[PDB]
């Protein structure tokens, strides 16, 4: 007879109810299971009724794989899932945190910290629209973005994934969600999930909650703050995500006053679901439940019990799915976990899939392939790269002539630094590889290339990664652009207590600037010790992690546009002042939050 859930003309809730009612325990626990493609098989997906797959950082089909290759990989897994008794489509997730960053040829936008410096929410929303298009270009339908953590300590390896230390700014930047998922109807009830159609993707507000407030900025650590502060600083943006219909929420590895978020029923169920009335689905982080215990995994049984009872709906195992499914099954069969907990979880997961139209469009659209790296997206990224730059100095003394903007026509100029012609360094973490990489890892324009593409034909451009003072003094240069900074890094690898850039960096700038007026471009994912650099430079710009479009940097350096960016964070004098954010008692910053010198287009 008529199968309600397969009828695309019926209300979502009706379809969810109808489907849930036909599911066996194995099929329900299956929807709650997300596995890495690396361990996925047509059989595994089919026999285990897997409800979701994902690519962790760097998990790709081949290096340099095309958009069709991705589409073919996803469709391949989907066909397996579509062959199950019920034919429930799987949802594929990936970290498109600044463009479809794992994919070769994808547009790499500036990381979040730089986007906050723009103070332009509409721009960010536009990036979310381009990102969605480029993710769908590879056949993926779910992006683990945006990270709305409010980084309160630069020493945190993930501080560049935070728009700012000021919740008010992070709240405003949640416009990425409507960009990725599409605008919600005027009626829309806050808390409901939403995705416009096959050209949009499900989003994910992460990492619930307070992930940006751990002590000393130690990643995945403990966040010590009273409930007033947790709600005043780290919770706000989530309420905005609710109003904008974010489809999912990822739980943080971090703890709040000693309690693991992956096991906090009060926050996940009591607050996020019951209070904010989130109706989408809550997903864990990579082995998130494993790390509830210490050692991690030392008691997987407890991990599953605690996380599921806490309220989580879908688990990112992401490898040992047999162990996960087996253990959860046992608990349900034994009454440790009620069917209502399972049904609730499966209800939310199915609601999201039906709402985004997954049952109507389970497969990739080949016509979307060309969205990947579309020039207009790169132009957008270029605009964002430019708008994110923060000019911290433009002249050694009050009477000096402003070095910037630089003339496009000069007899001979010098471009130097470890970051002047290194695309990988320019993009930072989460680019091609998980921890990011060095060199020409994808399609883009480095600072050097951008310079060569901007100057007048008569302008000779010389490149020298690390020239000694002599080479510069006798080079006959009119001026120099030196680029130095941090190396790509992600998560814990990023935790840093000294926050000083790797060498050669300062030495190159001191060598170059000592020989000719220089404009230093600082590539970093957060504020770093900068007094020495300032001392040697005539002009210094904080470019953060610009992305693949280096011309955005030269668009400001040469005057095609004036600098407009303002600090999204506080720039400290020394690391032992930290923590130290705006509104603090001992606020003694080198540069207040909101600081930024400006220039006018020539
Ligand atoms: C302030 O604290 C931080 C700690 O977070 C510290 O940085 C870390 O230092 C670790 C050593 O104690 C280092 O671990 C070793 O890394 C080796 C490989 O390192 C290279 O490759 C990784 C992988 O991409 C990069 O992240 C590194 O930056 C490094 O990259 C090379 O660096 C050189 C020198 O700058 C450069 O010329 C190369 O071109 C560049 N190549 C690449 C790959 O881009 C391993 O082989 C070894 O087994 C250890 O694991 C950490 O990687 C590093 N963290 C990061 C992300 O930088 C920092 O230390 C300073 O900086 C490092 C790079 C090194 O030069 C130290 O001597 C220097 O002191 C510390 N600063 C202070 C004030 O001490
Ligand atoms: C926040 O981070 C600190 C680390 O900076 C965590 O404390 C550290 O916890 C580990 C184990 O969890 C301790 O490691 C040692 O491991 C060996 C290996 O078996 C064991 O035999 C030792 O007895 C010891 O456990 C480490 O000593 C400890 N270090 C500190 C600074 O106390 C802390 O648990 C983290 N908190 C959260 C909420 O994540
Ligand atoms: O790879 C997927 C996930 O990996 C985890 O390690 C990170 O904490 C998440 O932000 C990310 O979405």
């Amino acid at each position: 007879d008529y199968v309600l859930y397969k009828d695309a003309t019926k209300p979502v809730e009706d379809r969810v109810a109808d489907l849930l009612g036909r599911m066996t325990l194995a099929e329900k626990i299956g929807q709650m299971t997300q596995i890495e493609r690396l361990v996925a098989t047509p059989d595994v997906l089919r026999d285990n009724f897997i409800g979701s797959l994902l690519s962790g950082g760097g998990s790709v089909p081949r290096k340099g794989a095309t958009a069709k290759e991705w589409q073919d990989m996803v469709d391949g897994f989907q066909k397996a899932c579509m062959s199950t008794r019920l034919g429930i489509p799987m949802i594929y997730g990936i970290d498109a945190v600044h463009g479809q960053n794992n994919v070769y040829g994808a547009t790499i936008f500036p990381h979040n910290v730089g986007l906050g410096a723009t103070r332009d929410p509409y721009l960010v929303k536009r990036i979310g629209e381009a990102t969605a298009l480029e993710v769908r270009a590879t056949g993926i339908q779910y992006a683990f973005a945006p990270c709305i953590a409010v980084c309160r300590d630069p020493r945190w390896g993930r501080c560049y994934e935070s728009y700012s230390e000021d919740r008010r700014i992070v709240q405003s930047m949640t416009e990425l969600i409507p960009g990725l998922q599409g605008d919600v109807p005027k009626d829309f009830t806050s808390g409901m999930p939403f995705v416009a159609g096959k050209n949009k993707v499900a989003a994910c507000a992460k990492h619930f909650v307070g992930d940006g407030g751990t002590v000393d900025g130690i990643n995945e650590n403990n966040t010590i703050i009273n409930r007033e502060g947790l709600m005043n600083i780290h919770m706000p943006a989530y309420k905005n995500a609710m109003d904008k219909g974010v489809s999912t929420v990822m739980i943080s590895y971090s703890s709040w006053n000693g309690v693991k978020m992956h096991a906090n029923q009060d926050l996940v169920t009591g607050y996020l679901k019951d209070t904010l009335k989130f109706k989408g689905f809550v997903i864990s982080d990579w082995e998130g439940i494993d790390r509830i215990t210490t050692p991690a995994g030392s008691d997987y049984s407890y991990s599953v019990k605690a996380s599921i009872l806490a309220g989580l709906d879908m688990i990112m195992v992401p490898n040992k799915y047999q162990q996960f499914i087996s253990i959860l099954t046992g608990h349900v069969n034994g009454g440790v976990i009620p069917m209502s907990r399972i049904d609730d979880a499966v209800t939310r997961i199915l609601r999201v899939k039906f709402t985004m139209g997954l049952f109507e469009n389970p497969y990739a659209d080949p016509a979307m392939a060309e969205q990947l790296g579309k020039q207009e997206h790169r132009d957008l990224a270029r605009e964002a790269a430019r708008k994110s730059l923060v000019l911290l100095k433009n002249g050694k003394t009050s009477t000096d002539a402003p070095l910037l903007p630089l003339p496009k026509k000069a007899p001979k100029i010098l471009v130097a630094g470890s970051h002047a012609d290194n695309l990988g360094y320019q993009c930072g973490g989460w680019t091609i590889e998980w921890q990011g990489d060095t060199g020409r890892t994808t399609v883009g324009t480095t600072i050097l290339e951008a310079v060569k593409a901007a100057v007048d034909p008569s302008t000779v451009v010389v490149f020298a990664e690390n020239p000694d003072a002599e080479f510069v003094k006798s080079g006959g240069f009119s001026y120099a652009i030196v680029a130095v900074g941090e190396h790509p890094y992600t998560e814990t690898k990023g935790d840093n207590l000294n926050l000083t850039i790797p060498e050669p960096g300062l030495s190159t700038v001191q060598a170059v600037c000592g020989g000719v007026r220089c404009a230093t471009v600082l590539i970093s994912g957060r504020p770093v010790v900068v007094q020495p650099l300032l001392a040697a430079s005539d002009a210094l710009v904080a470019a953060w992690l610009p992305g693949s479009e280096g011309q955005g940097v030269t668009d400001a350096l040469f005057g095609d546009f004036g600098f407009t960016g303002r600090l999204p964070r506080t720039w400290f004098k020394s690391v032992d002042q930290l923590p130290m954010n705006v509104g603090d008692a001992h606020y003694d910053p080198l540069f207040r939050l909101g600081y930024g010198l400006t220039t006018n287009a020539t």
